[PDB]
DNA sequence: TAGGACCC
DNA sequence: CTGGGGTCCTA
C-alpha cells in the first residue's frame, strides 16, 4: 500500500463562479475585486479569469493597473457569498467520496487516500474532477503526490483542467533546474537571498550543507528548506476543523487620514466588528493587536494582553484605543487594522 | 511581543 | 504604485 495525498485546487475559482451565472462572459477576460469599479484606487484584482491573465493581469494587481493592461475587460465586485456557497457545495461532494479531507479556504483541499501499489491514484483525481464537474460545473485541478507541498507543486503542473503525479521518481527530473520559490513554502525573498548565497535551484538547495541553511534561516526553517528541496513535506491528512487562532479586519483607506479621531473611529469600529465576529463564532479574545501602515508602507504592529480572557467591548474597545495611543502618529495613515487573538483552551 | 515571510 | 485575511518561526 501506498499513503497517496491528493490537491485538489478549483480552476480560476471567482471567474469561474462568475461565469457560470453569466454565460454573456464566456471566452472573455473577466476579473473579480473590488466594487467593480476599475478607477477606484486601493483596490486589486482578486481573480482574473484565464482570457484576462493572457494579458498578464493577475491576483494582487491594482485595478487600475490591470484596466490598463486590459481594457476591454469586465469587472466584477467579489461576491463573497456566492463563492462560500459554491466552495461548501464542492466540499461536502469531496468529503463525500469517504476519504480524510482536509479542506484550506475557499479554493483547496488535501485528500488522503491509502492506496494498494496495483491501483493508479490517478483514477482518484479523475473521479474527482468527473463528480466536480458533473454536479457544480467547476473544472478543478488534482497534483497527486506522498505529501501536501509535494502534491501542491503537482497542482501547478496539472494546471489547468488536468491531474498531474509528482513522486520520488520524477521530483528532480521536473524540479532541479527551477528556481528554489518553485517550492511551496519557498518565496521571493529565501529565493533572493540563496541565490546570494549561490544556491539557484532545487537541485543547488537539496544538497546544500545543513549548517549552511540552519546559520542563514535558522535552526528549524533551514532543516526544512532541505526537506522542502528534496521533496518532502507535510503528509497527514486531518479532517478534524480548524479552529481559527485569530480574526481581524484591516481598511486601506481611500485618503491617507491625517485626524487623530479618524484614525481612533476606525480602530473602535474594526475592534467592535471583529469582535461581535468572534462571539458570534463562540470564542473568547485574549489578546488585542492594532497594525498602522503609513503613507510611506511602514506598517508596524503592537499588541497587548487582556488581564483575564473576555469578550467585554467598552473593554477591548478601551484596549485597541490605548494601543493605538502607543503609535507616534499624525504622518499620513494609510491602513488600520485590528487582530483579536483568541482563547485556543476550551472552544 | 515584535517582525518578516508565505500563501490563498 | 502596492487588498484582505490567515499562520508559522526567528530574534
Ligand atoms: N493573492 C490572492 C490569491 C488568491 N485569492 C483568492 C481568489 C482566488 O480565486 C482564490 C484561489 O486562489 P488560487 O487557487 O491561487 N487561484 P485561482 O483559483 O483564482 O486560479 P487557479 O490558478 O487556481 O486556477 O483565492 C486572493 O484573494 N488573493
Ligand atoms: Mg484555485
Ligand atoms: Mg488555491
Amino acid at each position: 500500500m501506498t499513503k497517496w495525498v491528493l490537491h485538489v485546487d478549483l480552476d480560476q475559482f471567482l471567474a469561474s463562479v462568475e461565469l457560470r451565472r453569466r454565460p454573456d462572459l464566456r471566452g472573455q477576460p473577466v476579473i473579480v475585486g473590488g466594487s467593480g469599479d476599475p478607477s477606484e484606487p486601493r483596490k486589486v484584482v482578486t481573480c482574473a479569469s484565464y482570457e484576462a491573465r493572457e494579458f498578464g493581469v493577475h491576483a494582487g494587481m491594482p485595478l487600475r493597473a490591470a484596466a490598463r493592461r486590459c481594457p476591454d475587460a469586465t469587472f466584477l465586485p467579489s461576491d463573497p457569498a456566492a463563492y462560500d456557497e459554491a466552495s461548501e457545495q464542492v466540499m461536502g461532494l469531496l468529503r463525500d467520496l469517504g476519504h480524510p479531507l482536509e479542506v484550506w479556504g475557499w479554493d483547496e483541499a488535501y485528500l488522503g487516500a491509502d492506496l494498494p501499489d496495483e491501483s493508479d491514484p490517478v483514477e482518484v483525481a479523475e473521479r474527482i474532477r468527473t463528480v466536480v464537474a458533473a454536479e457544480t460545473g467547476l473544472s478543478c485541478s488534482v497534483g497527486i503526490s506522498d505529501n501536501k507541498q509535494r502534491a501542491k507543486v503537482a497542482t501547478g503542473f496539472a494546471k489547468p483542467a488536468g491531474i498531474y503525479v509528482l513522486t520520488e521518481a520524477n521530483w528532480m527530473t521536473v524540479m532541479g533546474d527551477r528556481p528554489p520559490d518553485a517550492l511551496w513554502g519557498v518565496g521571493p525573498k529565501t529565493t533572493k537571498k540563496l541565490a546570494a548565497m549561490g544556491i539557484t535551484t532545487v537541485a543547488d538547495l537539496a544538497v546544500t550543507d545543513p549548517s549552511v541553511l540552519t546559520t542563514a534561516f535558522g535552526p528549524s526553517t533551514g532543516l526544512w528548506l532541505l526537506l522542502l528541496a528534496k521533496g518532502g513535506g507535510d503528509t497527514e491528512v486531518s479532517s478534524e476543523p480548524w479552529v481559527p487562532r485569530s480574526r481581524s479586519h484591516v481598511v486601506t483607506f481611500p485618503q491617507d487620514l491625517t485626524e487623530r479621531r479618524e484614525m481612533d473611529s476606525a480602530v473602535r469600529d474594526l475592534a467592535l466588528q471583529t469582535l461581535a465576529e468572534i462571539v458570534e463564532q463562540g470564542r473568547i479574545v485574549t489578546r488585542v493587536a492594532v497594525t498602522v501602515r503609513t503613507s510611506t508602507f511602514y506598517t508596524r504592529t503592537k499588541i497587548r494582553k487582556l488581564p483575564a480572557p473576555s469578550t467585554d467591548a467598552g473593554q477591548i474597545v478601551d484596549t485597541a484605543l490605548a494601543v493605538l495611543d502607543q503609535f507616534e502618529l499624525d504622518r499620513p495613515v494609510r491602513l488600520l487594522g485590528v487582530r483579536l487573538e483568541l482563547a485556543m483552551d476550551d472552544v
